[PDB]
């Protein structure tokens, strides 16, 4: 069981170890779509790119590339499109995505600005009577509603393919409190917003994969869907401490290179885990 191997790793302070033979046993693909030079202004880190298994290609001719990935959870039955924060020339594409796709919600967990510098393009519109155009796509996004919280926002937003005047609901979540340095000290706010992302139907088998962003969309993103995916794996079975986060974990690496950058996060998401445990058993 997780919660004597947490004790174990903590009380041994194992964590870098741990983190280091994930890191060795981890899946190499290629990715040679995202490193053509025609490619190189859609990459926001030129260390972070999606393999070309597992790529989500755009349905425009000229250049299908986006820093996006697709991680297939067999078992869980659950999907995932885990995406850098869109860059200020490709936020036309990061919504062409959310359309191609049939994305319910997007789930965003950094802020514009950490640590003094943008970490993502405002992509969204800060005011309902504002909204925008992203010419290159022919879409229009408008703010709907708001919901500002202590921990997250929640805002609904109308996406219109302009050429086919047909219209979605998007739901954003924004987890705006995830600390500039380091992991929360709790998991409690972090299961919350998760809980609420799954109320909300956007990770439901009716409409096409959520879209997580983080900045590089493999650290704070990586820790999301390793949660949800253990805590689904957990209901599922028969045996429910029959779950290794470990083995999740490198199962979602092979869809998407270095989800889980620190070992901080590593313990964050056993944690996260751990405590979701209590609230679903
Ligand atoms: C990064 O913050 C934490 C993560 C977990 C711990 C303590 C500390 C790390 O030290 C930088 C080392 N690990 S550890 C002892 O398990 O190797």
């Amino acid at each position: 069981e997780m919660e004597k191997e947490f004790e174990q790793i903590d009380k041994s302070g194992s964590w870098a170890a741990i983190y280091q033979d994930i890191r060795h046993e981890a899946s190499d693909f290629p990715s040679r779509v995202a490193k053509l030079p025609k490619n190189k202004n859609r990459n926001r880190y030129r260390d972070v790119s999606p393999f070309d298994h597992s790529r989500i290609k755009l349905h425009q001719e000229d250049n299908d590339y986006i820093n996006a990935s697709l991680i297939k959870m067999e078992e869980a039955q659950r999907s995932y499109i885990l995406t850098q924060g869109p860059l200020p020339n490709t936020v036309g594409h990061f919504w062409e995505m959310v359309w191609e796709q049939k994305s319910r919600g997007v789930v965003m967990l950094n802020r514009v600005m950490e640590k003094g510098s943008l970490k993502c393009a405002q992509y969204w519109p800060q005011k309902e009577e504002k909204e925008m155009i992203f010419e290159d796509t022919n879409l229009k996004l408008t703010l709907i509603s708001e919901d500002i919280k202590s921990y997250y926002t929640v805002r609904q937003l109308e996406l219109e393919n302009l050429t086919t005047q047909e219209t979605r609901e998007i739901l954003h979540f924004h987890y705006t409190t995830w600390p500039d340095f380091g992991v929360p000290e709790s998991p409690a706010s972090f299961l919350n917003f998760l809980f609420k992302v799954r109320e909300s139907g956007s990770l439901s088998p009716e409409h096409g994969p959520v879209v997580v962003h983080c900045s590089a969309g493999i650290g704070r993103s990586g820790t999301f869907c390793l949660a949800d995916t253990c805590l689904l794996l957990m209901d599922k079975r028969k045996d429910p401490s029959s779950v290794d986060i470990k083995k999740v974990l490198l199962e979602m690496r092979k869809f998407r290179m270095g989800l889980i950058q620190t070992a901080d996060q590593l313990r964050f998401s056993y944690l996260a885990v751990i405590e979701g445990a209590k609230f679903i058993m």
